[PDB]
């Protein structure tokens, strides 16, 4: 079933390197540009989007009203919110390329954060277009073997839970 | 999963161009017609239909005995039911023609629509025909990548929630 993955436009914690996972920023002004042009070339299928600003306001500026669902946030960070990525403990930066064995303080552990998405993934009854953020496309991308990483404000369209479909990068 | 979808007959709101949901109207002349062209042109698979007249008699006309589910039903357009579409204000006008935000008062959102629909298409456990609505139909194309509009009284069959496989009209 086709399933659009798109990542939010860029905020500022981007180009500053801070994990950004459940503060509310909004998005910057190129962030909003990058959300405008998606609505030349995402298709007009049901949408979904976090709840949280960046992508519900990328989701509007992409020509969409998507119902907002709480199971698409990023994960929460917790005391790590706002964290550089480069003064990351160690272990932290391990876990996080590893993709495993990650419960920061206060936070979401990334197992629990994964089984919070695919619960909705599996949950969805008809081809979807889902506004989100960079983990939780990373955790579907490598839930069919693929490397995750993908730019704010791209897309990648999958035939879940089969493969890779295309990506969407401007 | 093989499912076939097929837009009841004509009304004399089609041609008079007034939104149709659960306004019970009967088909005319025309609709009849074009519901007896469907015998013979659609499969023999399980049959199911809207619970309005106009799904029913279409269905039965076609040459079926379906079980009825009021969630194959025309969205509920609320205050908006039988409203002239030309007339309709902008906000309700762009909502339909882009099917996104449309919130009808005293009716369903599109979103309630929507999960109503495909949450029905997901309980069926093998091929079968719906007799169904336009927005119904319109739902399951566009959902599917493609337009979605098609004339009354003609079906579509479709490899749900995968794609699309034929159109069907007849004269």
């Amino acid at each position: 079933m086709e399933l659009w993955l798109v990542r939010h436009g860029e905020t500022l914690w981007n180009r500053e390197g801070r994990l950004l996972g459940w503060t509310d920023l909004p998005l910057t002004a190129e962030g909003e540009a990058q959300a405008r042009r998606l609505k030349g070339a995402l298709p007009s299928l049901p949408a979904f989007s976090s709840d949280l600003l960046r992508a519900r306001r990328t989701a509007e500026l992409a020509g969409f009203s998507p119902r907002l669902y709480p199971e698409l946030r990023e994960i929460h960070f917790g005391a790590l919110e706002g964290a550089l990525h480069e003064t990351l403990d160690p272990r932290y930066k391990e876990a996080l390329l590893r993709f495993q064995g990650f419960h920061p303080p206060g936070g979401e552990s990334l197992s629990a954060f994964q089984e919070r998405v695919f619960r909705f993934l599996e949950g969805l009854k008809a081809p979807a277009v889902l506004f989100t953020h960079g983990g939780v496309v990373r955790a579907v991308l490598r839930a069919l073997g693929e490397d995750g990483l993908v730019p704010p404000g791209s897309a990648v369209a999958v035939d879940w839970p089969r493969r890779v479909l295309v990506r969407l990068a401007l």
